[PDB]
């Protein structure tokens, strides 16, 4: 086992890393250092634990080294290891200094959100209408051509920010970090550093109970998914009238007063509103400042999404062939796989008389 | 009266062990005596299979009466050894136990993976086992391309029967996930057809599973609780590799396996601990009221009419075993000129039969005919 102890330029440790083979060597080594420096182990709250170089010294944790220099800590090293579970620690008033004291210390590592509209495929007209998402407002989208909104935000957002990974209140442990949802990039020790979220939620997969306090444990609570979107992106897809209407009254007071357990929290809230339906009328009586409409493929553009789909160039007459309803991108998507199966088993064919059957498959035989 | 068959690596480290007994109690203490005599912790070992098996061919229990276990060892780089032989002599029943080490287990979780995919058969159809009408056969044949399909079925063809006759080949599929100390069952002993058994995996012949909306519970579809720490996956993590049939289904239910089925996985909350399961299957939808289902999207529709009066005879010349005159057409129900109208035709004339001896068969037809139709004059 290998411990780190940043200590400030009194003596006085304030962070503590514990390097173990096991949970077990680990707990034992950090309370006989805990009992040998006579601090009091109330005083420590773990921040982050688990599993992941010839030897961990000193110059193998520069990046360690850089940052608790940026907190005024000198990082030593107890012992070496010949060549995993560790944990971490720091002590309340620190952990306090940073809520309040030294709290944008590490703004410098965050980007800026950026949209690169280089890295999907689509026809120019739709990136024109799509770009209007740049201004980071809430949107509504009347999605006549089915696009997946989720992936293309996961495709072209580009960015970063930092989020607290979790909130100690009185003794509660909110946490707000999952490892699910969010994809991870760094830590810096009471915060993490990921990329802008994207959320979805979608009615008939999902259940309204994400948008509550969820109990795990005694005293552990899941945040909702609103405050789990904070500084990215939520996309509901087709959502009852009254959530979005408390969502939207939820952002217009910019806080959320709860009780839990006779303790009173408040949490604010900054996150941007997504609204993606195929029924506008629905949400007639609410105001977003942006709408964006998505058309059914026209005959031109129908021709090209194909063309650049299938590999092929496709007549004209096959356009009066399929129905009306397959004019979209997920008919475009169905097509191609059902043509792929067709050129897979019926080798020998010319592929537009394999599109005409695919056609003649797709309509039910008339 | 017992025996002990150990997978071994070539650094002396015990990978594999699977224990022959008489009974529970005595294979549980075997199992014990062995991983306390090697000093092995038991949290190290997870407990894969257990059960009464057949060793009526079996004269005794010898490393070379399980060749084909040496040579699953083999193929995965260990060495099957043994303390000694057990003679199975007027004995039919044994109790086996078979566990693995974690380590080996996440090994075949992960790295592993495909070591024995070179087993499985390539699924086929085969229509020369089953009599239908040509005409037929060839709507029918479009299920070969395994894509999501809707039938009008207005013929009242039974497609679980058909599916179960037609279909040939093999798949694996994990007996069970361990998730988190949870466990979720997928091997199904009652809709599944066993064809072997590889370590943590199972080789089957391609599931075929039924629901229909009269006779089952929509908590099918949830991850049921058998006791603690133990639950079964829902039906469409059972049919992975195979068909899902659905008899008048809500239209809800539909669009929620289609946007699962969009997605690719399945992500839920337990007891505290989140699971996320990937999904493969596909999907038939068989019904009479289409219109139902108008705003979703299905790649493959098959309808199936009624049978008009040559089928209807050619169907009833084969069921019968007679030759009607044409007259028959004109003397049924309308709505009995479907496949099991002929199958009730079929019973009642059977009994007629039964009943009346000597009796012409025409008359049988048509004292039968008359009886369906209610006796009106």
């Amino acid at each position: 086992f290998v411990v780190m102890a940043g200590m400030r330029k009194d003596g006085t440790i304030d962070f503590i890393k514990v390097y173990a083979l096991n949970e077990k060597l680990a707990i034992e080594v950090l309370e006989a250092f805990l009992k040998e420096n006579n601090i009091h182990p109330s005083d420590f709250i773990v921040i982050q634990r688990g599993y992941e170089k010839k030897a961990i010294t000193t110059r193998s944790e520069e990046e360690l080294s850089a940052m608790l220099g940026r907190l005024g800590l000198r990082l030593v090293s107890n012992g070496v290891l010949y060549t995993l579970y560790q944990i971490t620690a720091i002590s309340r008033e620190l952990f306090e200094s940073l809520q309040k004291e030294k709290r944008e210390i590490f703004e410098d590592v965050q980007e800026k959100i950026t949209f690169n509209f280089s890295k999907v495929d689509l026809p120019e007209k739709y990136v024109k209408k799509l770009r209007l998402l740049e201004l980071m407002e809430d949107t509504i989208i009347f999605n006549m051509a089915e696009l997946e909104i989720p992936n293309l935000l996961k495709a072209i957002v580009e960015g970063t920010v930092l989020i607290p990974r979790f909130l100690e209140k009185e003794d509660l442990i909110i946490r707000i970090f999952d490892e699910e949802l969010h994809e991870y990039r760094g830590s810096y020790f009471d915060k993490v550093l990921i990329k802008p979220p994207i959320i979805h939620w979608d009615f008939y997969l999902d259940s309204l109970e994400d948008f509550s306090f969820k109990k795990v444990e005694e005293s552990i609570y899941i945040a909702p998914l609103f405050l789990r979107a904070t500084g990215g992106f939520l996309i509901l897809t087709e959502p009852p009238e009254d959530l979005v209407k408390t969502l939207l009254k939820l952002k217009k007071r910019g806080e959320v007063r709860t009780i839990l357990e006779g303790k009173r929290i408040t949490i604010p809230i900054n996150f941007t509103l997504i609204v993606d339906t195929r029924h506008p009328e629905r949400y007639a009586g609410l105001k977003f400042p942006i709408r964006i409409n998505l058309p059914p493929l026209d005959d031109e553009t129908f021709l090209k999404v194909l063309e650049t789909n299938l590999g092929i160039t496709p007549p004209t007459e096959i356009v009066r062939i399929f129905p009306p309803d397959y004019k979209t991108f997920l008919g475009v998507e169905l097509i191609k796989n059902l043509f792929e199966k067709l050129k897979l088993t019926e080798k020998g064919k010319d592929e537009v008389s394999l599109l005409k059957e695919a056609a003649t498959i797709i309509t039910g035989g008339t």
